[PDB]
């Protein structure tokens, strides 16, 4: 059986933080669905890269559950994730079934919006710390990747490989992560 | 005036090696055109990310010249670049006007196919070395980024940030590269 990942792609997402996890997880033999928040239409990312999702979020949500739900960053992408009732439902479900949730850069602020994983140790992009920490519902970390149980967080474009490999390790183990890492030239 | 980059996107391109340079160059204030080799249609990358180009290569070539021409890797993407007469013409023109050419992973093997930059020091992905070195027309390097005059090469997904920042430095200078780098959390 292979593990399955849902990557929720919204307008304004950081395209590096979208593509690096998708690509690295597919290298790991994970079945990844890139789901468009607003439907199956093309998504204009933060630096104007346009990505065609595999499915709408509407459809992808009917096909879970997923072994990981991944939230890319980008300030505007994260705001769109934070405002979505569909994202709230997916994350609550995932938390309740004790499934991994992985969020990078501003992405973890959607956890705050949806009241996910309170009491966890988290990191974010430095510029998103104050938003994440409003109310003191999480404990902050400056590690490049932080994992507290089923909440996996990371900091920015430059930590995306480490973040993606941490997802691979959580799902498929250390050996697979190491095998995937070598040909990346990291 | 802003500098201009042409990124040539072919089926089978390594999507990380496409998106990381595009995004980092746009952060640097470079005007980037993501040009589809086969036209303006969506491009299915090596790990199945689908990117919508900004323009066809046919149209983008009419709008140069460009301060850098960027060739992503991916074994199949690089083969498509290597087989294209349009790519040959663009690279020859760029070499003749003494413009930068930047290629990552298997991407530099398109330089070999098109007889570009012979006698240069280059690197590639380790698995592409033998292809690149057929005939001994280049001198090989294991540095993560190699620059010999106007030929700029790099090794793999994991060197893409360094590669992109090297392009930024070449075009816009050290200070801009350092300013762009900090918020990446590298």
């Amino acid at each position: 059986a292979s593990k399955r990942a849902l990557v929720i792609l919204a307008k304004g997402a950081e395209e590096m933080e979208t593509v690096i996890p998708v690509d690295v997880m597919r290298r790991a033999g994970i079945k990844v669905t890139v789901a468009g928040l607003a439907g199956k239409d093309p998504v204009q990312c933060s630096r104007d890269v346009v990505i065609c999702p595999d499915a709408s979020l509407e459809d992808a949500k009917k096909e879970g559950p997923y072994d990981v739900v991944v939230l890319p960053g980008g300030n505007l992408g994260a705001q769109n994730l934070s405002e979505s009732a569909a994202v709230k439902e997916i994350l609550k479900e995932q938390e309740n079934r004790k499934g991994l949730i992985a969020a990078i850069c501003a992405g973890p602020t959607a956890l705050l919006a949806h009241e996910i994983g309170f009491g966890s140790k988290v990191t974010t992009h430095p510029l998103a710390k104050d938003k994440m920490m409003n109310g003191g519902h999480y404990t902050y970390s400056e590690n490049r990747v932080e994992k507290d149980g089923l909440i996996l967080t990371s900091r920015g474009p430059g930590t995306s490989f480490k973040f993606a490999l941490a997802i691979v390790e959580a799902l498929n183990g250390k050996e697979v992560a190491a095998q995937v890492k070598a040909p990346l030239v990291l």
